[PDB]
């Protein structure tokens, strides 16, 4: 006769991941290769040379 | 050759107006023209004269 582990089951500690398995995010390629403006109108103008 | 304003359309400055056109505001004839009683009821019962 003796406490097994089974006996004292109800007496554990628990523990929870304080983080999440995930994948490591990629964010869009576009905004990562491409220069950006800050835009104030919803329709800019880009004026481009010609000649 | 020269720089028509047809060439440099695309550079050309931007003006818009400060403020709205709109005719004139007025209210109610009826609130202006006629007495009022604050109402804290939803209906006011007024005694007349009949006979």
């Amino acid at each position: 006769a003796d406490i097994s582990r089974a006996d004292a089951l109800a007496l554990l500690a628990t523990q929870e991941l304080d983080s999440i398995i995930k994948p490591e995010t990629s964010g869009s390629a576009a905004l990562a290769a491409f220069r950006s403006i800050r835009m104030s109108a919803g329709t800019v103008s880009m004026p481009v040379l010609a000649a």
